[PDB]
């Protein structure tokens, strides 16, 4: 199907691990989209070959307003190319760097959009596992879109749960933890388990050792405390999250 000469390449949108993402336009269509360039060299050296196969396989088959479309793909000699939906308003990450904290209505809305997207993922038995602000994009209307199914599976420590950090076997429940960490970070402006070293953060995650600044409301504290439980079993379902007083009270969607 596609080849590189099918597109005009535009400005760099940002840098990734094995490659960078560019603005691009399909020549015939004048259709605007993001082009993710990966290097066969680096992805072999790190043997993530099998993961890319799952990202491409998984993201290509998902269809949801809050999940970033993968349209197709291709490759040449040196590189692999992902042809992605373009998200005009950037990452939630840069949004967070700019504003410092989010208000309770912006947070609740993102959490809602996120839950929906995740509630759908799980019904198709897909677990993301790598949910973080660099991996959340914004659509033309400012709607949240989950991107980059990198370590997603049909089955740096800041957003991972105790069970994963400690090697153990994990389920759809990892994502509700990540959701808890996100909810906290949106309101406070830094993740609950942040530290100067990986080693400290690890201990802090395993003991679920976090505290709230004074400005965080009882509603926020309750939802977050429910999501951030050491025991996967004790975490709410996506459905209960959507129904949380604090959420329904504050969310616009
Ligand atoms: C500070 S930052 O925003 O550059 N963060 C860096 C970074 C790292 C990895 C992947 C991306 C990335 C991936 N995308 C995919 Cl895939 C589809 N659309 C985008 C997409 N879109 C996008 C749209 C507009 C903007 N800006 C920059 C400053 O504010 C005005 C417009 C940036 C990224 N970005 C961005």
């Amino acid at each position: 199907q596609w080849a590189l000469e099918d597109f005009e390449i535009g400005r760099p949108l940002g840098k990734g691990k094995f490659g960078n993402v560019y603005l691009a336009r399909e020549k015939q269509s004048k259709f605007i989209l993001a082009l993710k360039v990966l290097f066969k060299a680096q992805l072999e050296k790190a043997g993530v070959e099998h993961q890319l196969r799952r990202e491409v396989e998984i993201q290509s088959h998902l269809r949801h307003p809050n999940i970033l479309r993968l349209y197709g793909y291709f490759h040449d000699a040196t590189r692999v190319y992902l042809i992605l939906e373009y998200a005009p308003l950037g990452t939630v990450y840069r949004e967070l760097q700019k504003l410092s904290k989010f208000d309770e209505q912006r947070t609740a809305t993102y959490i809602t959009e996120l839950a929906n997207a995740l509630s759908y993922c799980h019904s198709k038995r897909v677990i993301h596992r790598d949910i973080k602000p660099e991996n959340l994009l914004l659509g033309s209307a400012g709607e949240l879109k989950i991107a980059d199914f990198g370590w997603s599976v049909h089955a740096t420590l800041d957003y991972l749960p105790p069970e994963m950090i400690e090697g153990r076997m994990h389920d759809e429940k990892v994502d509700l933890w990540s959701l808890g960490v996100l909810c906290y970070e949106f309101l406070v402006g830094k993740p609950p388990f942040e530290a100067n070293t990986y080693q400290e953060t690890y201990k802090r995650i395993s003991r679920v050792e976090f505290t709230f600044p004074d400005f965080v409301t009882e509603g926020a504290r309750d939802l977050i405390s429910r999501l951030l439980k050491h025991n996967p079993s004790q975490r709410p379902m996506l459905r209960e999250v959507l129904e949380h007083p604090w959420i329904t009270a504050n969310s616009s969607k």
